[PDB]
């Protein structure tokens, strides 16, 4: 069955830019910049459209080492990027997928809002717990957070 999860966040950083950084060039920059969240990202096949595999591996003493993600939908336009992971960390034989589908929205002070929904699909019926969610939160927050920092110092790079 599925689980849903939604949350949203805030960022200083306009819809367009923060898009083309934190969503489209997450490969190069998530390991850039947190490195002590993500040690790397592969891309395993795909040239970064729906189907796309990359393999995010993550520091050591980290509870997962390592999820495949698949790029399911990336919306130029409307700034919406839909994601799985398809392999790894916590998918197995209680946990088949988590589809996940971020949009940014523009807001009139030049910042924009992250609005997350995270879908697991279990196999059989093996309860999602909230420390899971909370991880997986947390994690994208970092990430933000760490591209934001950057964004923020490097005012020539995404525009
Ligand atoms: O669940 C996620 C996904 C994460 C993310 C987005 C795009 C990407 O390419 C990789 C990870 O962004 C987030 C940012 C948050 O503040 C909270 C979250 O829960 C999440
Ligand atoms: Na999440």
């Amino acid at each position: 069955g599925v689980f849903n999860y939604e949350t949203e966040t805030t960022s200083v950083i306009p819809a367009a830019r923060l898009f083309k950084a934190f969503i489209l060039d997450g490969d190069n920059l998530f390991p850039k910049v947190a490195p002590q969240a993500i040690s790397s990202v592969e891309n395993i096949e795909g040239n970064g459209g729906p189907g796309t595999i990359k393999k995010i591996s993550f520091p050591e003493g980290f509870p997962f080492k390592y999820v495949k993600d698949r790029v399911d939908e990336v919306d130029h336009t409307n700034f919406k990027y839909n994601y799985s992971v398809i392999e790894g960390g916590p998918i197995g034989d209680t946990l088949e997928k988590i589809s996940n589908e971020i949009k940014i929205v523009a807001t009139p002070d030049g910042g924009s809002i992250l609005k997350i929904s995270n879908k697991y699909h279990t196999k059989g019926d093996h309860e999602v717990k909230a420390e899971q969610v909370k991880a997986s939160k947390e994690m994208g927050e970092t990430l933000l957070r760490a591209v934001e920092s950057y964004l923020l110092a490097h005012s020539d790079a995404y525009n």
